[PDB]
Parts: structure tokens; sequence; C-alpha cells
RNA sequence: GCAGGGGUCGCCAAGCCUGGCCAAAGGCGCUGGGCCUAGGACCCAGUCCCGUAGGGGUUCCAGGGUUCAAAUCCCUGCCCCUGC
């Protein structure tokens, strides 16, 4: 529409100031024509374009060029405005997770099944993915999994995902899995020792013990079939097929000793204390997992336990307001 | 290497065809602040560097080069996973 006829010289240097005092009207792009650019702008007048132009220029009004070109909102963006009430009220979440290239969005039941469908479709038009579920219960049982409820895309759980360098197959309704734990599984990473044996006690499909794979061995270890078929899988993917070793099993009953010993089922991780300890060798150390409203229980319930050493004490996050999943690692002597 | 793919601001991941509101979307992590409950959460803000800002300085694996203008186009040094 409105142009502003220039030479190609003064382009750069043009276009910089007029997006500047905000005039480069967006919606349209910058064509050329020989030795002239027309820029896109918004409605002012010569004068205060003479002002902050230090050069000459037509206010040619050539033709639309087109049509509009829309900036793709972010999903946040929208569903920012559309929503903001039940945004407060609890009911849709602007957070999400995403695994592989599937996103799990979290949107409570007591919002209509269509708008769900609608929203979940917003996810799918403005997020990078190939399909989109929700949280459709809360992790239960023992095998740590929720229901999801698939919303567009590809109805597929099956996926890989990427953190710090390695790959992983992950089926987001068959096994737990969190891709917001990547960051804690790359702090312990900068701890394993090459000549160290690592017992995952509850491995899933195995990050925390990949993340391990500079060890001499590591087991991982989980009673979940599926989960364990994954594992396999990751550690084939990940070229570790002889460091990494795959137990099909109730942790309480496997024979293995270990310097390093992972606890990660936060929930029920006090009931398994004793086993580990039992699986920690004497200057071994065990990373330990839980939830509370503060550390105190934590280190407590470990002192009536043995000759331990709070190594590194710290918070993963929020678990719902007030409790909250903390890590500790034990030197035992 | 004859259907040929890839390295983007901690980890992921948009953008690249079609150069121009790109310091570069989102998510996660991290920091601070709310939230007695969506329970392995959720809300607000920040997160390349300097500033209170305006703005400035440096980035898209590393050079060079084309352009008024390059994460986007072109020969090219190191590294990595699918391959009529
Ligand atoms: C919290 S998940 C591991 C998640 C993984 N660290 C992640 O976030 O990517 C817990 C795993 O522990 C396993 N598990 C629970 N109790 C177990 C037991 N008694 N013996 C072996 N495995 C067990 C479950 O099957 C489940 O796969
Ligand atoms: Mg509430
Ligand atoms: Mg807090
Ligand atoms: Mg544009
Ligand atoms: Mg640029
Ligand atoms: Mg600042």
């Amino acid at each position: 529409p409105l142009c502003l006829k220039i030479n190609k010289k003064h382009g750069e240097q043009t276009r910089r100031i007029l997006i500047e005092n905000n005039l480069l009207n967006k919606d349209y792009k910058i064509t050329s024509e020989g030795n002239y650019l027309y820029l896109p702008i918004k409605d002012v007048d010569e004068d205060i374009l003479k002002s902050i132009l230090n050069i000459e220029f037509e206010l040619v009004d050539k033709e639309l060029e087109e049509k509009k070109i829309i900036k793709k909102p972010s999903f946040r963006e929208i569903i920012s405005k559309k929503y903001r009430k039940e945004i407060d009220e609890g009911l849709i979440s602007l957070s999400y997770d995403v695994v592989g290239d599937l996103v799990i969005l979290q949107i409570s039941d007591e919002v209509d099944e269509k708008i769900r469908k609608e929203i979940g479709e917003l996810a799918y038009k403005l997020i990078p993915c190939k399909g989109v579920f929700r949280r459709k219960s809360e992790v239960k049982g023992e095998f740590r999994v929720r229901e999801l409820e698939h919303l567009a895309g590809e109805n597929r759980t099956l996926t890989i995902h990427k953190e710090n360098g390695y790959r992983l197959w992950v089926d987001i309704a068959k096994v737990y899995f969190s891709p917001r734990l990547g960051g804690e599984r790359a702090r312990i990473m900068k701890k394993v020792s090459l000549n160290d044996v690592v017992v995952d006690m509850f491995a899933g499909v195995g990050p925390f013990s990949i993340a391990c794979k500079n060890a001499k061995k590591i087991y991982a270890i989980d009673i979940n079939p599926h989960a364990i078929e994954l594992l396999k899988k990751n550690i084939k993917l990940n070229k570790l097929e002889h460091k990494i070793i795959p137990i099909l099993s109730d942790v309480r009953e496997v024979d293995v000793k270990g310097n390093r010993v992972i606890m990660n089922l936060p929930k029920f991780a006090h009931k398994f204390i004793d086993k580990a300890l039992d699986i920690v060798e004497e200057g071994g150390v065990i990373h330990y997992y839980t939830i509370g409203k503060d550390f105190d229980k934590a280190i407590k319930l470990f002192e009536k336990k043995c000759d331990c050493e709070v190594l590194e004490k710290r918070i993963v996050k929020s678990y719902a307001p007030r409790e909250y999943i903390l890590a500790l690692d034990f030197k035992i002597n």
C-alpha cells in the first residue's frame, strides 16, 4: 500500500530508522524495482519523515504488493488472551511438556471436550510437533504412569527424545518419563568416573543410566516390562550394549553392589533406603530423591540408618503448593 | 556417496526454499515472586553482554565471499546421525 520509494543504497540504514520510529508497516514485504526499494510504511507525513530520514524519497502509492503476511502467534500468545480467566482459575495451563515430537498439555476435565479439542488444535497448529495429548490422570501405579487423552496430530505415543547429546525411545503412555529432569540427569552425568559401577534402581527407559555411560558398569533395574523393552532399545541406540545391564525385576530381590546408586522414585523411595545401603559399597554414594515440605525427615530418617554424610542437598521442583521434590546425595562410610 | 540428512543464545526446538520489525518463536532448565492443592503441579517476571530504559556491543559449528542488508544465498576447514 502506502510505500516509501527509496534508493537501495540507503535500504538498510533506512529500514533501521523506520523500524526505530516504528513506521515500517510489518504486514507487507519490501519489494524492489531497479535501484529502488519499496518499504511498506504506516501513515505519517513527508516532513516528519524528512526529519528522521536524511534522504530523498517518494511516498509512491504502490499496490498492496499482495496481502497481509501474518506473524504466526505463539500458543501462549493466543491462549493467554482467549482464556486468561480459567488459566487463572487453574483449568487451562500455558506450560506444557514436549517429549520427542509429542506434546502433552494440561487441561482440566471440567473444561468441555469441544474446547479441549480446539485448544489441542491450536497447539498442533502453533507448536512444532506431530501429535498432541493432555494429562488424563495423575502419575499413579507402581509403574508410575499416567493416562493421556489424544487431542490432535498423530495418535502416537512412541517417539525419540533428545537431551544432553543422547537419544531415547519413550512411549509416554506406557512408562514414566519427564523431559523436565534433563538438567538433573546432566549434573549426575558430570560425576560418573569411568571406573564406577552404577546402580539405577528404577531405571525406566533408561535416561539416568545412559547419562552415566562413562562408568565401568551400569545396572539398570525396573519391574515394568514396557520400560525394559525400551531401555534395551536405548542401550543399543546409544551403542552402550556392554556397559548397561538391563534387569526386568523387582529391585528388592536383586544382588548387585555399586559405588553409584540412583533412587528415582521420589514417592516411595523411603521404602527402599535399606536395599540401597545394601547395594551401596563402603565408600559408595547414593543419589536419593523424595518429597517433603523440607529436607528434615529426609536427613533425619537417613541418620538412623548409617554412617552417612550429606554430600549435596537441593530442590528439584514444586510438587504442589508447598510440597517439593528433593534430591540428596549421600556419602557412605 | 546418485530418494541424500545435519550442526541455532545451558538442554530441546522454530526460522533457512522465498534475504529485510531476527538478539533470533516456543517448551524445558536456571533466578526471583506467587500459589495449602491441575498434585512428579500451576500463575507472574527475568534469563547473550553493558545500561534503569531509549540504546550500544557481540552471536546462529569456524573462515572467506556475494548483498544497502545474511542464521537464511555461494565455493569452503572440523564434526555427526537416516542412506531409488
Ligand atoms: C520415576 S520412574 C523412572 C523415571 C526416569 N528417571 C525419568 O524421569 O526419565 C520409576 C520406575 O521405577 C520402577 N519401579 C517401581 N518400583 C519398582 C520395584 N520395586 N522394582 C523395580 N522397579 C520398580 C517403575 O516401573 C518405573 O518404571
Ligand atoms: Mg488453585
Ligand atoms: Mg516457589
Ligand atoms: Mg519477516
Ligand atoms: Mg541478522
Ligand atoms: Mg539488563
